[PDB]
């Protein structure tokens, strides 16, 4: 079962695939059948394909992200503080959100959720 | 609906109702439908009743609960980083969980999920 070892190196895998900008890596942590839903409240990715298409469009700017706390993980599933932070009109921005991940029994994420909102922007100028 | 800020205050209240041992404010932020899943994986309780059987039992021990990070809200729903440290047979020990809140229209909470696990438990300090 979903060890919180497993569940917290794939939250690692994850924040230095999207540091690294690997598309490939990112995906491929993801069940074929998984489903992103980033910001919570909005239409859900379903499948591979959707998936691929949400974190390409998400990774047009370079992105610093890192675990701001410790990972959070029970029964199957993961939770994670974090900060994406990138260059958005010369400004330093950093997006504070809080994922959850449901792995399956194959070990792999099978629903991302990411909650985040405008309090949860912010911006050095 | 349901405002970030909304949100955001009764994630406060909630905490400041913990440490101040105040059941009532804790449950009066509640739905009378509302479920309970504390730790995640484990059996959901139910209800105005089952909610404040729950944290009356929490609340045996006084508890030292706060925020560690900015609050997360957005359509419907919060998720917050805090800690809860208390003491019992001469023994300090700080648990840190990420809770997450669902509410309904009339601004109440309906479904409330504290993800944590035995890597989120820190014994002596």
């Amino acid at each position: 079962m979903n060890t919180p070892e497993h569940m917290t190196a794939v939250v690692q895998r994850y924040v230095a695939a999207l540091n690294a900008g690997d598309l490939d890596g990112i995906v491929a942590l993801f069940a074929d059948d998984a489903t992103v839903e980033d910001p919570v409240g909005s239409e859900p990715r379903s499948g591979t394909a959707a998936i691929r298409e949400f974190y390409a469009n998400s990774l047009k700017l370079p992105l610093a992200v890192e675990l701001t706390q410790e990972v959070r993980a029970v029964a199957n599933e993961a939770a994670f503080a974090f900060i994406v932070s990138f260059e958005y009109q010369g400004r330093k921005t950093v997006v504070a959100p809080i994922d959850h991940f449901r792995f399956n029994g194959a070990g792999k994420v099978v629903s991302m959720r990411a909650l985040w909102g405008e309090k949860n922007i912010h911006a050095g100028a």
